[PDB]
């Protein structure tokens, strides 16, 4: 079974996604993938606003053929881009953004910059688009339209180093902490991406570039190997490499060293004199593709989520569907975990409450056919209530991959347990 | 001074957007701009998701033109449709995206529906796309680009007025509730947009959808009025009208009754006596375009933002910037309202913890200029630091809006009452 195979079964199980030629290469997230999507997104926002001193912009998806030139982007970039002309009259050439670079540069420059908010960080989730061929199209490793964790840092020279390491933080936060993965004990190797054949920029400008990434390389002791010319053309990088359960590797995620777009666009801060510099720039992304990090826990998990991502957190089974009392008991349940309000009164949802995705299973079914439903489905929890349950009041619940234990407890209790889950990535 | 003006001085003066001719017709959110924009997603999905019964998507943004063929957009729409065909050798003609309805019926049709189910109802957060005249362009009110809570319900006939009334629940919870507008009691009045010259589909159809339409609008009570050939090409629809300071009026929510577009694409679902039927569609936004939404909020507010809404929540300022006895109560006080973690370690920022948006003004200027510009900003509490506060570990902390009086509050006491505010959308 290959990944895009995994995915795609998984996927049917729990009605993740979907696609349709009528927009080949991009993604439909059904409400259950859309559920894993944005719960993903939420988690980076988080870290990136509220650890890593980054602040998010929202920005425009096409842009003018000129910027794309002004970048360079538009020929040494060509054949990735997603370009159109418009089929009015006039026919204005356009690109949908592949990466929010350019953009970022003009944000850059819209204000008077100093040396004082640097370094500058600016992310962005938005729908990046790379018109790559279909006989290049796979699941979601492989997309036309993908959403990315786009970032970029201005810095000072001296700030350069201590900016890439607390990228390298975040990038070991996701693959080597909160992210179970399944050859040495990092998920991943960095590929030390050097000068591609078409570059932009001087040549002593590119060996200082590389030379300093080298450096910032060896001081982490991180497993790295040379990857000679996959470099962006206007810097050198270092793309996070993941590995396969079919030992096919995977960028996820990547750094790059830009001495050459500030040029392009002129970009200058006032120094510590008074003086003016150009920024440095670092290009970032930690999911890379988000779609492409969602195959790739599918092809470790094999569609077993982690409780805080699960579409399906728990199902509430009661053993008899006609019994009044166990069904009061689930139902009470369901509503405490789900945390709803009613559509009839003017009382809004307020902010941060907890949410939690969890079903009740009345179907006209033996008992033990709508378990081997929800084993099937890889709920993370199992609720069952019969007579015993009713009597005790409190929930036979038990955890999918536990295999013979479970507890029993309150509504109360599953619901502190689960916010406890939730809360820190379990 | 006009709205579009208001929303530009407010924009410079707490740097929320930014335009560029490089992208004509797109706003950029700029970090603060971005906060707003994001506050009111987040708690405009919160409602839907927890309170209206609705599931999110997420879709492609570009679709071949045999899609809007079929749905009729691409003749019925073509004027203010997006058209594009790419430069590639092969010109294949597209359309961004103007709205989700096409998209929600491959997705409807995608799965096997039966009535169980019914109503069903997607929720889409996504940029939409409208090919207007540049001379047609203000502010935020009319972009090429922008974002809207996008929504399709479909129900079973008998479910038709149900839903609707729910729609109009939501409607009033965002226009008489939360937010604050300054003719009747309402902030807005309906347009009954009936049919346009150019409509697809039976004349009878149309008659009966206009007159559920109808019966409804005076079930409502709601004041209400005619608005002859403005309904959407597949159905008549209620558009809730805003009036501006200055008396114009703004359609900033719709909702439109469909019994067209389940015909194109051949919708159906399994009734309950196992005969198949046509779902009735129901469009709705609620927001409208958020951009649109946003420069109104500004029209009645000026720029001063609802505490759980403002980029500048609160200020803190010491009285001496030189004193360590300040400055540490000060400092101690951002640090808790933050609530940051330091990228040193490998804890990750928790989900659902609170984090508020305050300053600290430590410039070397007069006291009483840092809080001339503090109020300038618009922010909602100036919290003053002097050795009276720091003798009794209390700090001064007054609102925007409340000329006199002020509070002496702990530092977990500050905490609380901004927890309070947020949570329930002060
Ligand atoms: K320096
Ligand atoms: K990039
Ligand atoms: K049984
Ligand atoms: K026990
Ligand atoms: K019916
Ligand atoms: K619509
Ligand atoms: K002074
Ligand atoms: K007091
Ligand atoms: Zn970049
Ligand atoms: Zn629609």
């Amino acid at each position: 079974a290959t990944p895009a195979t995994m995915t795609s079964m998984v996927s049917q199980r729990q009605d993740l996604f979907m696609t349709d030629p009528l927009s080949p290469g991009s993604m439909f997230f059904l409400p259950n993938g859309a559920k894993i999507f944005n719960k993903l997104i939420e988690f980076m926002k988080l870290q990136q606003k509220f650890k890593f001193g980054f602040n998010e912009v929202v920005t425009p998806l096409i842009y003018k053929k000129t910027l794309w030139e002004k970048s360079g982007h538009w020929e040494n970039y060509a054949d990735d881009m997603f370009k159109v002309e418009t089929t009015d009259e006039e026919k204005e050439e356009y690109g949908l953004k592949p990466m929010n670079c350019p953009g970022h540069c003009l944000i850059f420059g819209k204000k008077d910059r100093s040396y004082n908010e640097l370094p500058l960080r600016f992310s962005d989730f938005s729908p990046l688009h790379r018109n790559e061929a279909s006989g290049a199209l796979s699941g979601l490793t492989r997309l036309r339209k993908f959403h990315q964790d786009d970032g970029h840092i201005f810095c000072t020279p001296s700030q350069v180093k201590s900016e890439i390491f607390n990228s390298l933080k975040l990038i070991d936060i996701v693959y080597n902490k909160i992210f179970p993965f399944v050859g040495a004990e990092s998920n991943y190797f960095i590929n030390f991406s050097t000068r591609p054949d078409h570059f932009i920029g001087d040549l002593k400008v590119w060996n200082h570039a590389e030379q300093v990434l080298k450096e910032i390389l060896e001081e982490s002791g991180k497993p790295w190997k040379l990857n000679p010319g996959d470099g962006a053309f206007y810097g050198p990088k270092l793309d996070i490499m993941v590995t396969d359960h079919l030992r096919k590797t995977h960028q996820v995620a990547t750094i790059q060293l830009d001495f050459q777009l500030p040029e392009r666009f002129d970009l200058k801060f006032k120094d510590q004199d008074n003086s003016y510099k150009r920024p440095i720039m670092i290009h970032r992304a930690t999911f890379g593709s988000i779609e492409r990090f969602m195959a790739l826990l599918i092809d470790s998990n094999e569609g077993r989520w982690p409780f805080w991502l699960n579409p399906y957190q728990a199902v509430i089974i009661p053993v008899n569907t006609k019994n009044v009392q166990q069904l009061d008991m689930c139902t009470a349940l369901q509503k405490k975990l789900r945390n709803e309000l009613e559509a009839d009164d003017m009382e809004p949802v307020p902010l941060n409450d907890w949410h939690f995705n969890v079903d009740l299973d009345i179907r006209n079914e033996p008992v033990g056919y709508r378990i081997k439903s929800a084993i099937l489905k890889n709920y993370s929890y199992l609720i069952i209530v019969g007579d015993e349950e009713v009597q005790l009041q409190k929930y036979n619940i038990r955890e999918r991959d536990n295999r013979k234990s479970f507890e029993k407890l309150t509504m109360s209790q599953i619901w502190e347990k689960f916010i406890e889950l939730e809360k820190n990535y379990k």
